[PDB]
This record gives C-alpha cells, structure tokens and sequence, in this order.
C-alpha cells in the first residue's frame, strides 16, 4: 500500500490509505505556494544556527527522496528551544512556490527538540554552479529503492545553506505521510546553486517528480523576516 | 457522549467522546495564552465588519454557553471573503489569556462563508459600566439548560464591539467539541466592558466556569495589527 506521489496511492488519497494518515486532510498543511496575498513582514529573530560536520553520515535511498543522518549535536535555536538536526533530504522540484513559480530542486533540514517537536529548515536550488558538497552525496547515491550506503567523508550542512539568513515562517506539516502538523516550517529566501547535471541526475534515479502538490492556507499567514 | 467542562467528559478528554472529535487533540487549538513570547506586530488589512440589526434573535441556553441567533445578511469580509454572521455566545472567565490574565467575561461572534469555513471574533470584557445590548439579553436569557426564547426587541451586535478596531489574529480551532481546525482568529484588542450584575447573573446560570483551557501554542504565531 506504499504511497507515492501519482496514481491511485498519490497525494489525494493518502489520507485515505492508512488511519495514521489521517492529517494529510486536515487544516495545516504543507508544502504551500508563498504569495504575497497571504504573506506580511514582521520583526523576527535572527536565525541562530549552530551545526557541527557529520562524520560518516549514512545515505538512504528510501524510494521517495535521498535521506542523509546527521549525527547528534547540531541544533538550531528557535523561540529559545533548541531543535536537534537528525536529517536533510531532497525535492525536485521544489515543493514550496514562490509566488506560484517552482525552483528546479529543495532541501529539507529536518530537526526536533527534546519532546520530538519538528522544524524544518527549506534551502531554494537554482541552476548554475555544481554544488560540491552535493556532488559528495552524488557521487555515492544508492540508486534503487530500500538501499543504504555510508558516506567515507565528513560533510557539514552549513554548507548548504546560504550565506543570508532571511527567511519565511509558517506553521504546517510533514509533506510526506503521516504529514503531522504542528511543524515549524523556516524557508530561506536566498537560493543557492547547484548544476543542471546534479538536478537531472538525482531525477532520474527517483524515476519520478518527488513534491507533493501546494496544499490551501486555510486561516494562515507567512512571516517574513 | 455528552461533554463538559470538567470531570470525566471533561476538555481533556473531548477526544475520547466521540470520534468526530479527533480534532481536539491536534496541534492547531483554541483559546491560546496572547503571550510577548510569540506575538508580532505585522501588516494587516483593517477589519471590515457590515452589522445589521437582527430582529427578535433566538436566545438558547444549551447547557454550555448563552447563544444568541443573528438574522441572515450581517457579514465581515476578510481576504476577499464573506463570512455572515451566524451567532455569538459568551464564556466566563475569558477563554483567551492576556499575559496568562484572564478577563472576566469574553464574546465570539461566529462567522460561516458560503462553503462552511469558520471566522471568529473575540472580545474581552471588563467589569465595569453596564453593557446596553447585554442588558436586553440578560433580561429575558433562559436560566435552565435546553431552554430558548425570543428576544422581543432588535439587537446590533456592531455595539458588542469596541470603537478601537485594532486585533489580534492567529489560525485556531473552534473551542468546543468538535474542535474543528482551520478557523480564522480574530481577537479585539480593546476590551469593552460589562457591569459586575451582568458578570454575576452570567456566572450564576452557568453554575461553573465555561471556558477551554488554553492550548499549546505549538507552532504558531499571533500576529498584531
Ligand atoms: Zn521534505
Ligand atoms: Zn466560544
């Protein structure tokens, strides 16, 4: 009964396949189209990252997205609390719009606080220079479903982030099932790069367009910084 | 299957009554704490609120709260949309906390547009002068649950309003079972005020405290205009 992202399992029916599902329906969903109907500025705290490199981290091809671990101790903090990084992860093309237009490619950074409560940092891929952090990644990718390989080199992910710090802030949910909400959701304005060959390959081994469809605000406001 | 504020079919255990009641342990609730800590000034558009009077409404004491019935044709517009005026009702002590304060007495004005999604406006009261609109309700409310009669004069709900229309807004949840998500929040931030008789006669026929206890505020932020 795997879920996916076309067909008779794809996004309108995920609720549908499995009773811990059942948030995909729901009122605070995510990803969502950042339009400036519903956007407004504010004053809000700078974004306080603090991440370490990963040694080793292991790469899981799980059949929707390439999943890096992070090992403990990087964190970023938010309204005081800090969220522990455990993984990033990859769309193409991007699951968040802006201003009803995609980018070609999106990075997740998904963290939790000491009570499992979620945030995930959104980092923008335009085309143009590779990206040589990715390409360590690339280079080693499992390419079918269910495979794990462990990275032999230390990566920080840092560095997949740009170097300004402006962002949106919105609250939503996981974009892959169950899709629970209470998720803070942090996008960074600023795009950075990487090669058409980096997109298209990545592409190809997920064999499909891996973003789940924008999902209505409902009663909603994004911040931005 | 019945509920209440307190005891075994008390709000912390809503969701166990009945399974149209999932929502009341999810992560978008109301009434919230309005606290510094996640609060932010913001860009947002002026209220537009349309009034009429309601002839005669239909006053119901249903065992929970004192509901008022508006007549067709009273609405605010809020991001383009009409939401119409279908009822308000009243809590003692307030639902919403100020700073962890509660105020007296709170009214919700609840709105529906044409496909069902909810709007709510709050206003605090304080002890203080008389409230004329208040006076003609409480003279005739039903003291006794399941009970309702009509009001033999007409009524504006724009004088439940304070003449400052500065408000608080988040994304929130109905605060009675079921619960349900996705309700547009806008909170007034000039509270008006209503006579310790009237604060007392309310009290007095609901016989216990009425309001939801706040809600984690997860996630979200409350903007201020
Ligand atoms: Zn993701
Ligand atoms: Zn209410």
């Amino acid at each position: 009964h795997h879920w996916s992202y076309e067909g008779e399992n794809g996004p309108e029916n995920w609720a549908k396949l499995n009773p811990e599902y059942f948030w995909c329906n729901l009122k605070n969903q995510s990803p969502v189209d950042i339009s400036d109907n519903y956007k407004v500025h504010a004053k809000l705290e700078k974004l306080h990252i603090n991440y370490n490199k990963a040694v080793n981290p292991e790469i899981v091809n799980n059949g929707h997205t390439i999943k890096v671990s992070y090992e403990p101790g990087s964190y970023i903090v938010v309204d005081g609390i800090k969220f522990e990084l455990k993984q990033f992860h990859f769309h193409a093309p991007s699951e968040h719009k802006l201003k009803g237009q995609h980018y070609p490619f999106e990075a997740h950074f998904v963290h939790a606080d000491k009570h499992g409560n979620l945030a995930v940092i959104g980092v923008f891929f335009k085309e143009g220079r590779e990206n040589p952090i990715l390409e360590k990644i690339w280079k080693v990718m499992p390419e079918n479903a269910g495979e794990e390989v462990k990275l032999a080199h230390k990566i920080n992910a840092e560095d997949l982030l740009p170097k300004d710090r402006d962002y949106y802030r919105y609250s939503g949910s996981l974009t892959t099932p169950p899709c629970t909400e209470g998720v803070l959701w942090i996008v960074l304005k600023q795009p950075i790069t990487a090669s058409k060959q980096q997109i298209e390959l990545f592409k190809s081994i997920m064999k499909h367009n891996n973003n789940r469809p924008t999902q209505p605000i409902n009663s909603r406001y994004i911040l931005e910084s």
